[PDB]
């Protein structure tokens, strides 16, 4: 299925994914497409911060959903 | 009066507003223009997060001010 | 050495620096190139918000590192 990821650089990136894909998997796809290290990526869906070990299914992310890519902030 | 709203991508939206307008009103204006649900919009002025029930004049947002539209981050 | 800085919208700035440069020094370099007042700059490295009185060395920022500008948020 496809989802879309909006970047601060003004891009909408289409990704081919499955419900069972982890957020880690999605970040790896973004690295392939956009060259951004996964450890600097934060994904947002309807305001919610998506955790690496959860799946798209876990967040009820369905076909043609839009995510936003923002900078991951860590503290320290 | 006019204010300017910069999106995450740096696009400037020009809005016709009034000093007594609420932030909720301004977000409705962005929805009508851009189709972003107000629920998903966060506005920032000079670093400060703007609350929906307060007015532009409450925040000393004057003619020709610039706001930033960012994601309305939430738990869950 | 050289480092890179990404603007709010992902433009890349190249800076000449030394390890002993303070973050305040870096922000002055950014002001000279981009015009952004230092008091409005917030720099991130490895997800961490950088403090003006600390140095690049203090953050283990080495040659060819990338920093990001993000919107400077405040309370009130
Ligand atoms: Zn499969
Ligand atoms: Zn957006
Ligand atoms: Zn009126
Ligand atoms: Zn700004
Ligand atoms: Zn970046
Ligand atoms: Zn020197």
């Amino acid at each position: 299925m496809q989802i879309f990821v909006k970047t601060l650089t003004g891009k909408t990136i289409t990704l081919e994914v499955e419900p069972s894909d982890t957020i880690e998997n999605v970040k790896a796809k973004i690295q392939d497409k956009e060259g951004i290290p996964p450890d600097q990526q934060r994904l947002i869906f309807a305001g919610k911060q998506l955790e690496d070990g959860r799946t798209l299914s876990d967040y009820n992310i369905q076909k043609e959903s839009t995510l936003h890519l923002v900078l991951r902030l860590r503290g320290g």
